[PDB]
């Protein structure tokens, strides 16, 4: 169900899928941060949530995207909820444009997401 | 009133200003496209409206930002309304992150916006 499907469709349908999956999402900001493993950010611009739990998620999942001043609120909530936030500017930007929320990460972001998650695992 | 104010504030207040000016904007998509001189786009990702009218606008103004599938609708409306759309990927991305709607363009985008407007003037 959470498959990104790189080889299926067109750039136009990928854009429709991104908007649709964003719009159908039911969670509020705190719910989205609390269900994430880590947040990657471009400070003052973008925050992307990532969920990865071995045996539950076959691949990392993008849980949310927030922009501009919402990033300040995301950082406050993450501190309250004990969710680590990392500065990863090119990764956050690439996931912003290309990733679908509530779907596995795009193939192009595997290397960079794995680097973040090696850090998270320690 | 439409001053970007590069030297004033902080990156955090600029992010609050971007969100606020986006939220207070009253126009619908057709109204926003119709009042623009040109649209710059990253197809399937970003469309930014620019207004520049000699003697009325001291500098080009950003009129709107639309993303993902909304870009398809922007392109359809622009054709209906006779507003030219250009593919300018780095300019569209830079205005997306940094520009404030209903304010003059950021100083960093002067060179690239002027290039677009030389084209528009012909
Ligand atoms: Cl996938
Ligand atoms: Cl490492
Ligand atoms: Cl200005
Ligand atoms: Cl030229």
């Amino acid at each position: 169900k959470r498959e990104y499907k790189e080889m299926e469709g067109s750039p136009e349908i990928k854009s429709k899928r991104r908007q649709f999956h964003q719009e159908i999402q039911s969670g509020n900001m705190r719910e989205n941060v609390k269900r994430s493993s880590v947040v990657v950010a471009d400070p003052t611009h973008i925050a992307i949530g990532i969920l990865y739990k071995r045996g539950e998620t076959p691949l990392p999942l993008v849980t949310f995207k927030y922009t501009d001043a919402q990033v300040q609120t995301v950082r406050k909530i993450a501190e309250e909820e004990g969710v680590p936030i990392l500065q990863r500017i090119p990764l956050a930007r690439a996931l912003y444009w290309d990733a679908l929320v509530d779907h596995y990460i795009p193939a192009e972001q595997i290397e960079a997401t794995a680097e973040v998650l090696r850090w998270l695992e320690r």
